[PDB]
């Protein structure tokens, strides 16, 4: 599965809409849908891809390191070079 599919999956099996998830994670709704789909390029600032990633984790109880860790290809990376 991609990062998106498996935050997806399980905002799914805990019966949460999207419109909770943009309450508990203060995170727009277009922005969860581009995460869903692994849109990273779709986020106006695709740096806080992993942020966005860890907050949707964490409010859905899943430990968001070790999900980045597995999915770390697939997501962009802080590019806070200079
Ligand atoms: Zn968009």
């Amino acid at each position: 599965k991609t990062v998106g599919e498996a935050l997806k999956g399980r905002r799914e099996r805990l019966g949460m809409t999207l419109t909770e998830l943009e309450q508990r994670t203060g995170i727009k709704r277009e922005m969860l849908v581009h995460i869903e789909n692994n849109e990273f390029d779709q986020l106006p600032n695709k740096n806080y891809s992993e942020g966005f990633i860890r907050k949707y984790a964490s409010v859905v109880n899943i430990e968001p390191n070790q999900l980045i860790q597995a999915h770390q290809d697939e997501i962009p990376s802080n590019q806070a070079e200079w």
